[PDB]
């Protein structure tokens, strides 16, 4: 586990999680989003514990209270992100979620000090265009405030995890385990603070059937769980933040091939612009090694 | 005459020419652009000879047939723009004309061999955003769409083939300013009358009534201001870089657009403003890029 294998790994799970959540679990637009994530991180936790007794990990209290900010950034990342999409459109959220990419690249400079290649700067802007270009080819204040929060919480999150990982020599699995376990409590705070619970009404909603999807989702979410922390650790907090935005293209590109859906050339340019953005960013990484 | 002083000259001239064509001569959208522009190239021609005898330039036959493409490239650059602008909105025309900056920067690779700094690449992409961002912040048979984009594809290359070749033949023929100004004005004058019959419709019973003593007087007014840009356009490309002239020219319209928000109580859009300040960022990156290029060697 090192090198570009991280990125190919992150794809299959984000590819698996996108398909599986839309093919395996049809209409996963549940009443309580955090509960699905609570299981996705809980089914992930159980899966690891089964693996410890068949051979991976460790348990501390010194590292423990230093990771809680990361998890708290995660759930807040979702709460802010979840709240952004309530008042915001999907394409524009990508634009700001793509604008977050830049600061994350320059946020790594404040945690590790590296320089942002002028070529890397070009790639991110192309995603911005590919983001805007796609946005300009579609239709549909409260939102922007939460997106201003998602941009920062998603940044401080992916940044800090990468910090504490290399600080506590957290090998993979270790990253996965702590993020799954420590998020479990915080989700119950936001699950109780945000969702509506009613034993008269919702106790019937997520019945014996629905949980099958939430656990099915968790098993598929196992991939993304392990690979996210593996990507940030080996490569860069920028690399993980970039691949996440790039993934939706082959998924979006798959949506145009595998589907007879009304399209627009503007939408296509965005996807191919995003594809270009990777090539520049892919080559940009090359110029860092060769130059130095 | 050298260095960034060129840019202010090309800027001030493009700015003075913008006002003079829009405030002093309102409805500068004439029925026959080539004749209006033919005068602008004639007053420059007339203007130059008076200075030729008051002190700058030269006339050849070896230079002549190597310069004819520029005037033809120059006038053709306009005809494509005029015909492109018929089917396209002002902001969208801006986007592609800013995309030519990329090829022009990379067209220089085919003409002189310099490298396009990744930092330079950043600016050009940003210019796209300030252009793209503004377009998304605006209002306005398929076979009617495409005719514009088609005419724009030619303007983009002729706009490239134009400023590119001139800068080469300029540095090849040591064309000092005026020479750049003179030759493009002189050799273009005939082509302008060429396009005058090729495009315009003439009717002395009807069109003779259009260009009256007011409008006819105006056609000279615009040329008087265009003396700057004419001398400064070729001055800009020569001293700095064929990219710089293609960049500063695109940069100029920001402060004029910024004037529209300040000097005017006009409905605005934050997107429009973001675009403009995005453009300023575009310059600063390009300014540093030029700064990092000269510093390196
Ligand atoms: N470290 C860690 N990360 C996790 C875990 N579980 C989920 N994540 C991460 O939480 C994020 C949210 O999950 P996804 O729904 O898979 O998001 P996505 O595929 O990355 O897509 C995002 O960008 C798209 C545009 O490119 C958007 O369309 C999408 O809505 C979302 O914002 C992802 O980055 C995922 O890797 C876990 O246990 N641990
Ligand atoms: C509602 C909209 C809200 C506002 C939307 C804003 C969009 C901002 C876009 C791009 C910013 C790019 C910033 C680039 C800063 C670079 C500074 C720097 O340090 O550059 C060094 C680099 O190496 C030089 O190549
Ligand atoms: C509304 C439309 C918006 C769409 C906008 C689309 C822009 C695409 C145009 C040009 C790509 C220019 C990038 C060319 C690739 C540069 C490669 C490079 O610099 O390579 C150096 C390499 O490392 C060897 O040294």
């Amino acid at each position: 586990n090192s090198g570009p294998i991280s990125i190919l790994s992150y794809c299959g799970s984000s590819i698996l999680m996108t398909v599986t959540n839309k093919f395996v679990v049809n209409l996963k637009d549940f009443n309580m989003n955090f509960v699905m994530l609570f299981v996705q991180s809980l089914v992930c936790t159980i899966t690891l514990i089964i693996l410890r007794i068949l051979g991976f990990r460790s348990l501390n209290k010194t590292d423990a209270k230093n990771w809680f900010p990361i998890s708290f950034l995660l759930v807040l990342m979702i709460y802010t992100s979840s709240k952004a999409l309530q008042y915001l459109a999907v394409p524009i959220y990508t634009i700001f979620k793509n604008l977050t990419i830049i600061l994350i690249a320059y946020g790594e400079v404040l945690f590790f000090g590296g320089s942002v290649t002028s070529m890397e700067l070009s790639s991110f802007l192309l995603m911005v265009l590919s983001s805007v270009v796609a946005t300009w080819g579609d239709q549909q204040n409260p939102g922007y405030f939460w997106m201003f929060t998602n941009c920062i919480t998603s940044a401080l999150f992916v940044l800090i995890m990468r910090k504490r990982i290399k600080l506590t020599n957290f090998k993979d699995f270790d990253t996965m385990f702590y993020n799954n376990v420590l998020a479990l409590p915080i989700l119950l705070l936001f699950s109780f603070c945000v969702e509506d619970w009613s034993s008269v009404n919702l106790t019937n909603n997520f019945s014996n059937d629905s949980l099958t999807a939430m656990i099915i989702s968790g098993v598929a979410s196992v991939g993304i769980s392990y690979c996210s922390g593996w990507c940030v650790r080996v490569t860069s907090s920028t690399t993980y933040s970039m691949v996440g935005a790039l993934n939706k293209l082959p998924i979006a590109l798959s949506g145009l091939i595998f589907f007879d859906a009304p399209r627009n050339f503007l939408s296509i340019l965005s996807i191919f612009i995003g594809f270009l953005s990777g090539i520049i960013y892919a080559v940009a990484k090359q110029k860092k090694q060769q130059a130095q």
